[PDB]
RNA sequence: UUGUGU
């Protein structure tokens, strides 16, 4: 597929970008290798892990299949660990997720799904409940895109008061 | 008790 940056652990600290490029080019073309470094003191030192960006996802998977938990590099006591880099993270759930406050305690997960469905696809909806199963009068709602979330907010924040509630419904991005 | 995933 298209380009992707992988994070790789259990790389010997003595390996440089050049040793790494040779290892990963066995599985697919490599756009870039970047050894994570520690510069707290002299000299700079490898942190025993690197980023490799492959041109294609197919390459990245082929390398993963061949290496992850599979190959133990010279002097290591655990095999290579490889996964997409944190910087590759896209729709972090935490930025499509809404806190819904001041809902009726009789509100069901399905009631909320219904209330917010007209704004997009809801991937998850959960009512916070105490130990006795009683609603805490609030929920979490995750849309597939942040843009849906933002649309729900504009239209639903404080737009009405629900039964037993002392103030209008609260709709905002979750903490 | 405006409650943010035990």
């Amino acid at each position: 597929s298209d380009a992707i940056k992988m994070f790789v652990g259990q790389v010997p600290r003595t390996w440089s970008e050049k040793d790494l490029r040779e290892l990963f080019e066995q599985y697919g073309a490599v756009y870039e290798i970047n050894v994570l470094r520690d510069r707290s003191q002299n000299p700079p030192q490898s942190k025993g892990c690197c980023f490799v960006t492959f041109y294609t996802r197919k390459a990245a998977l082929e390398a993963q299949n061949a290496l992850h938990n599979m190959k133990v590099l010279p002097g290591m006591h655990h095999p290579i660990q490889m996964k997409p880099a944190d910087s590759e993270k896209n729709n972090a759930v935490e930025d499509r997720k809404l806190f819904i406050g001041m809902i009726s305690k009789k509100c069901t997960e399905n009631d909320i799904r219904v209330m917010f469905s007209s704004f997009g696809q809801i991937e998850e909806c959960r009512i916070l409940r105490g130990p006795d199963g009683l609603s805490r009068g609030c929920a979490f709602v995750t849309f597939t895109t942040r843009a849906m979330a933002q649309t729900a907010i504009k239209a639903m924040h404080q737009a009405q008061t629900m039964e037993g509630c002392s103030s209008p419904m609260v709709v905002k991005f979750a903490d």
